[PDB]
RNA sequence: ACUCUGGUUUCUCUUCAGAUCGCAUAAAUCUUUCGCCUUUUACUAAAGAUUUCCGUGGAGAGGAACAACUCUGAGUCUUAACCCAAUUUUUUGAGGCCUUGCUUUGGCAAGGCUA
């Protein structure tokens, strides 16, 4: 958690890479659909 | 304004289930794909098909229990005060006769008499 995931290649940027335990869910902003210009 | 009809609850079982069985929502298995991946599970998430589980409705049967009683249905679903009535029914003067012509007599049609 030290390491600036930031600055990481956008493959680096997940959750236990490199383990068999992995999802698809990604963190919760690319899981939210709303937009800031509708409705 | 009347005669004949006649219940409700609850338990269990056997079947049929289209229906939002379900105005709710789980899991498993299989076949495709999907993400990881390091070995099995345990997994990621989409489709299809199966099941399983928590439930449900309809009908039939057998019991226990307010069962002894209405209600519902069917049936024409009964009558005298005040009206005897002046265009299609059962109290409405519309009633008859002959002549003429036709027709085998019978019978049919127009006319007159009309209190």
């Amino acid at each position: 958690d030290h390491f600036n995931k930031t600055i990481l290649p956008k493959v680096m940027q997940v959750k236990n890479f490199g383990r068999s335990g992995r999802t698809k869910y990604t963190h919760l902003v690319d899981q939210d659909t709303t937009s800031f210009d509708s409705a």
